[PDB]
């Protein structure tokens, strides 16, 4: 109420439950690609420094062709991001944008991030990953949540107050 | 593990106590603006259509004369945003990033607010406040809390749950 971001979020309440967001990425693939390394990706969240790169999302950029030689291909994954939403045009124009803003934001941060790119393994067997599939990745999947289509919204008092929360919270 | 996302996150976790988010705006107005513009911004976060703005953000946008006729002023808040982790220097990049990211993503999503910010009130005194504050507060909080530096993250275990969360869940 007065201070609502006390609380903060309703407890059993899954945004993907609440917005249905559309698989800019083949899920098969996703969750093959965290099968194999959500765990080092859960260690490195807790090292101090440059963030790591997410091998989750790298994974799943080598598994779909679109990375390469220390390069994710732009055009080609604006490409397969627009193709997820082809019979969602609800999402075209948030897709599209979404698209633009996180490579935009990546660019911004590119020092940090090819930083990132260039560590050695801390210890044995550590899988250096480039940071920039999961920035694309976290950013869109964020862009696409905050920006969930209210046609598609799913209205509920617990999605109803998830959206409250992240909508008002954030800024007070 | 299995199910990383399912779960959802964490029961009783508040996000602002995992992550020293800084004030960008006094948090006096803010809460002032949203004493008399909070009700309503959660109705119309129940509406169907074009977004319509945020007149707890515009409120807070006007009573630091960032705010004037559909735009708010670049430089000036730009500045007041900087200003305001000037003694925090791990946010200093970062809030500098997002200031632009988030007012460069306005402008892609330019005729959607501008059409916002022409709506027809649905109910008695519902006030039409021009999305563009709303816009840039809520991608300012959004950005910062998805980026909190790892060096002022509290650990312990339900903020990393948290953390996990919010950098995982999203792309899958
Ligand atoms: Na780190
Ligand atoms: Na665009
Ligand atoms: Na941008
Ligand atoms: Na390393
Ligand atoms: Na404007
Ligand atoms: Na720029
Ligand atoms: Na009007």
């Amino acid at each position: 109420g007065d201070n609502p971001c006390a609380a903060g979020p309703p407890v059993d309440t899954n945004p993907a439950e609440c917005c249905p967001k559309p698989m800019l990425v083949d899920g098969t693939i996703m969750m093959d690609c965290y099968k194999k390394y959500g765990e080092q990706t859960k260690k490195q969240l807790q090292m101090d420094g440059i963030p790591r790169g997410c091998c989750i999302a790298e994974c799943a950029m080598n598994a779909t062709n679109m990375y390469a030689d220390g390069m994710l291909k732009r055009d080609d994954l604006s490409k397969m991001f627009m193709d997820a939403v082809k019979d969602k045009p609800e999402w075209m124009s948030l897709v599209r944008d979404a698209t633009n803003a996180c490579f935009e934001l990546a660019e911004k941060k590119m020092d940090e991030i090819e930083a990132g790119a260039k560590l050695e393994p801390s210890f044995e067997g550590e899988k250096i990953c480039h940071p920039i599939s999961g920035t694309i990745l976290r950013c869109m999947g964020m862009m696409m949540f905050a920006q969930c289509p209210a046609s598609v919204f799913n209205v509920n008092e617990n999605c109803n107050k998830l959206r409250e929360y992240g909508s008002i919270c954030p800024m007070i």
